């Protein structure tokens, strides 16, 4: 009965045109892919930007052009910029925050990724959180491991994160946290114990994208999909668009009796302006 | 009345003589501190080595001298070398594995530490484990976070780690996993689900050293103490030796009705 927010991670930093031509790279491609996903039921856009040669970038000018197009073509949709980056990258990872999006991703710890370490030094975590506060941005805590939930709660208690927490439990990444029902249940129980008014989203990478969406719907959480996490619609078929992946989650919403949240409902659930 | 193994982390990479003069730095100091801890009830020694100026090092020649002294002065004691190191350090973190100690520490993931990231690249984790498998070394998985238990179980299933797993649940480090009873209980439940024949040790830093020892004794695990994790006997007093910290844990073992394991019993429990 409770509405479900559908987040759409459109691009990411790894997916290329060779993996799936549906992956939006240019400003026009990202705006059109977001609008189609918004019309399919998505109310939150998780945004990574790319250079013309498909290489990842934190370029604030590229972010500004895409955010402007999203506000015009998908009105009311929650904008969420990514603060992800390579190992060794510092303040550059939060150079787009002054554009004042609705939200921004915040990894509160470090974790192993498939080929490298996803480095998030404590000094960088503190700086990114302080910048989001300065520009009135609501953080989305990216919890790639258990300790990151404790770090998020300790930061909220100290006043480093303002208002109710929104945390994303990420599962299915090689060398990080695998997709596990008992761990997700413990994640929710731990979040409830540390931060009772917090909201959460379950996120699955690859073939476990729909599995994490089903579990999130059952456990009273919210959903995330998109080409950033998975380029396949099923084992044999590539996803023709981000909107096609949003439709899969929207279909699961009707199956579990939870209505797809509107833009106004999504902002209310996560206590946004 | 299951026996309890007492591990002693004698030096570490951070504690200095200015923090506590009981911290063993030289080869002679580390051998005599280990022998005293062994006579106090410790059957496993977690070993870090230092340069003469107290700076941390992975020097295999320094490790060889200390391991030789431990084998002579503490016969039967399980030897465990540390493979810890700074960010950017590669295979040199496992340059002492050829010395064939009984055991070696193995962080199976990366985690945030108080001032930096404790980097453990996947390629380094694989290389360290393969070196331990080559030299017949039983790894001690250092679980600073939940995913490291899953990584350890996946490595054992693939054959990267041989025999029953031994995992150490580390709590109390700033920016890593805080001291929490419910998380430790979930750690044990998860380990039992993934690796039913695995053994485990609970480790606490600073004030949480004795807290984790009490919880490990209650939950059917093993204990770890030593100057590497805590330099104080209590809030007002510094620990006069590693043996004094081992005595605290040995007293807790009798309090919880679990006997202090002998060197032979510790080797049987570890499947060594
Ligand atoms: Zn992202
Ligand atoms: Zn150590």
């Amino acid at each position: 009965n409770k509405p479900c927010i559908i987040s759409v991670a459109i691009t990411g930093s790894l997916p290329r045109k060779k993996d799936n031509p549906a992956v939006p790279i240019t400003v026009s491609e990202q705006v059109e892919s977001t609008q189609a996903a918004f019309e399919a039921g998505a109310t939150l856009v998780h945004l990574h930007v790319r250079n013309d040669d498909e290489t990842p970038t934190s370029n604030p000018d590229r972010f500004a052009l895409v955010l402007e197009g999203i506000r015009k073509h998908a009105p009311g949709m929650i904008t969420q910029v990514s603060t992800g980056g390579r190992s060794g990258a510092g303040n550059e990872r939060g150079a787009m925050l002054s554009l004042r999006p609705d939200m921004a991703s915040l990894a509160t710890g470090s974790v192993n990724f498939p080929t490298r370490v996803y480095d998030n030094p404590p000094e960088l975590v503190d700086w990114l959180a302080a910048e989001m506060k300065t520009y009135g941005i609501k953080p989305e805590v990216e919890a790639f491991d258990l300790s990151m939930i404790f770090q998020a709660a300790a930061m909220q208690a100290a006043g480093a994160i303002v208002g109710p927490l929104h945390i994303q439990f990420v599962m299915g990444i090689k060398n990080a946290m695998p997709v596990d029902r008992e761990v997700l249940e413990f994640y929710v129980q731990t979040l409830k114990r540390l931060s009772p008014d917090a909201t959460w989203t379950g996120a699955g990478i690859g073939r476990h994208q729909l599995t994490m969406a089903r579990w999130s719907l059952e456990l009273g959480g919210h959903c995330r999909t998109g080409l950033e996490d998975n380029v396949r619609l099923d084992k044999n078929t590539l996803a023709p668009s981000n909107a096609a992946l949003v439709r899969q989650v929207a279909e699961l919403c009707e199956e579990y009796g939870r209505p797809v949240a509107t833009a106004a409902q999504a902002r209310e659930i996560m206590s946004l302006g």
